[PDB]
C-alpha cells in the first residue's frame, strides 16, 4: 500500500487528484475518500480549491477518523512563484488554506517560471505565456529551505525530463534529492525512459491523468478515450472490474504512485478497489504496446518557454 521515499517516508500508491474538483464538491469528495480508505490527496494551489480540501481534511480530523500523520497531503508551487524570494510565501499559503502545519511532499509543479502575477496564465498581446528569469537551481535551493525549516517533509518535482531532473541531481552543494516525479502516465503515454531514468536515480514517480483526463478543458472529439478503449474494457471484463480499475492497477503494478481524480461518491470508491486483483503479464504487456506518445497536458502557448520540458525525448 505505500512506498518508501528518500526521507524515510512512507508514501500511500493510491492517492485522490483535485484538478478539475470544484469546491461545490470536493470537501464531498475529501470526505468520502477518506472515509473509504484514501489517505493520500495530490493538491495545488493552481487548482483553486485547497481551501475546500483543507475543510474535509480538517473535519475528518476533528471526527476523529484520522490522525493527521496517517494522511500523505501532496501540494506544489505554482510556476508564478519560482523566485527564490516567492517560495515560502507561496508554501505558507498553500499550508493556510489546507489548514496544515506540513505538507509531506512540495513539488515544483512546471520546471517553467512564470512571470510573477496574479494571474496563472501571463500571456502577452499574442498569446504566449510570460516567462520569468528563474532557473531550476535557484527553485530548486528555495525548496530545500522548506524541509530545513520544517515546512514539507520532502520536496520534488513534477513534469521534468530527464535532463532537468539530471541537472538538480548534479547541483554542487544539494541537499535534498527530489523524492519524486509526477509525470503524465497511462496507456497511450507509457513513459518507459523516464521511469526507468527516474527509477534508477532512487526517484518515485506518481502517474497522472491515469485515466486520460477525460474532463480536461481542451479535449477535442477526436482525441483517443482511454475509458471508452475496447481493447481496455475487454481486459477489465476479463476480470469483472472497471475499465477505469484496470487504468489505476495498470501504474501500481509498475512501481508507481497513481492519483486519479472524481468527485463523483461511487465512483471515489470503485477507484479505490484496486487492491483484490492483478493485472497478468499479458495484461500489462498489452497495456503498454497501447503507447501512442499522447499527452493530455502540454499547453501550446508555453512551447517557446527556455524550460518547456516536452521538446527532449524524455
Ligand atoms: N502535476 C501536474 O502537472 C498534474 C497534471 C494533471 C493532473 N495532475 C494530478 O493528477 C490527477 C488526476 O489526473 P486528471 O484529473 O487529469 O484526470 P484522471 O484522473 O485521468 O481523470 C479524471 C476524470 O475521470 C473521471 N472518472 C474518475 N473515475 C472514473 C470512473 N471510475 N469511471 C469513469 N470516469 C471516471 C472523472 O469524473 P468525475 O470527477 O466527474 O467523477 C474525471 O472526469 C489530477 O486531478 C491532479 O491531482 C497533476
Ligand atoms: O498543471 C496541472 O496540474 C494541470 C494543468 N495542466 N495544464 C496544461 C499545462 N501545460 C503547461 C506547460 C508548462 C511548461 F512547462 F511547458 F512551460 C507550464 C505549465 C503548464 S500547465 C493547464 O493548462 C492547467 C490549467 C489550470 C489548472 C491546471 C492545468
Amino acid at each position: 500500500s505505500r512506498i518508501l521515499l528518500n526521507n524515510g517516508a512512507k508514501m500511500p500508491i493510491l492517492g485522490l487528484g483535485t484538478w478539475k474538483s470544484p469546491p461545490g464538491q470536493v470537501t464531498e469528495a475529501v470526505k468520502v475518500a477518506i472515509d473509504v480508505g484514501y489517505r493520500h490527496i495530490d493538491c495545488a494551489h493552481v487548482y483553486q480549491n485547497e481551501n475546500e480540501v483543507g475543510v474535509a481534511i480538517q473535519e475528518k480530523l476533528r471526527e476523529q477518523v484520522v490522525k493527521r500523520e496517517e494522511l500523505f497531503i501532496v501540494s506544489k508551487l505554482w510556476c508564478t512563484y519560482h523566485e527564490k524570494g516567492l517560495v515560502k510565501g507561496a508554501c505558507q499559503k498553500t499550508l493556510s488554506d489546507l489548514k496544515l502545519d506540513y505538507l509531506d511532499l512540495y513539488l515544483i509543479h512546471w520546471p517553467s517560471g512564470f512571470k510573477p502575477g496574479k494571474e496563472f496564465f501571463p500571456l502577452d498581446e499574442s498569446g504566449n505565456v510570460v516567462p520569468s528569469d528563474t532557473n531550476i537551481l535557484d527553485t530548486w535551493a528555495a525548496m530545500e529551505e522548506l524541509v530545513d525549516e520544517g515546512l514539507v517533509k520532502a520536496i520534488g518535482i513534477s513534469n521534468f525530463n530527464h535532463l532537468q531532473v539530471e541537472m538538480i541531481l548534479n547541483k554542487p552543494g544539494l541537499k535534498y534529492k527530489p523524492a519524486v516525479n509526477q509525470i503524465e502516465c497511462h496507456p497511450y503515454l507509457t513513459q518507459e525512459k523516464l521511469i526507468q531514468y527516474c527509477q534508477s536515480k532512487g526517484i518515485v514517480v506518481t502517474a497522472y491523468s491515469p485515466l486520460g483526463s477525460p474532463d480536461r478543458p481542451w479535449a477535442k472529439p477526436e482525441d483517443p478515450s482511454l475509458l471508452e478503449d475496447p481493447r481496455i474494457k475487454a481486459i477489465a471484463a476479463k476480470h469483472n472490474k472497471t475499465t477505469a480499475q484496470v487504468l489505476i492497477r495498470f501504474p501500481m503494478q509498475r512501481n508507481l504512485v497513481v492519483i486519479p481524480k472524481s468527485v463523483t461518491p461511487e465512483r471515489i470508491a470503485e477507484n479505490f478497489k484496486v487492491f483484490d486483483f492483478e493485472l497478468s503479464s499479458q495484461d500489462m504487456t498489452t497495456l503498454l504496446s497501447y503507447n501512442r506518445n499522447w499527452r493530455v497536458c502540454a499547453l501550446l502557448s508555453c512551447t517557446s518557454h527556455k524550460d518547456y520540458p516536452f521538446h527532449e525525448e524524455f
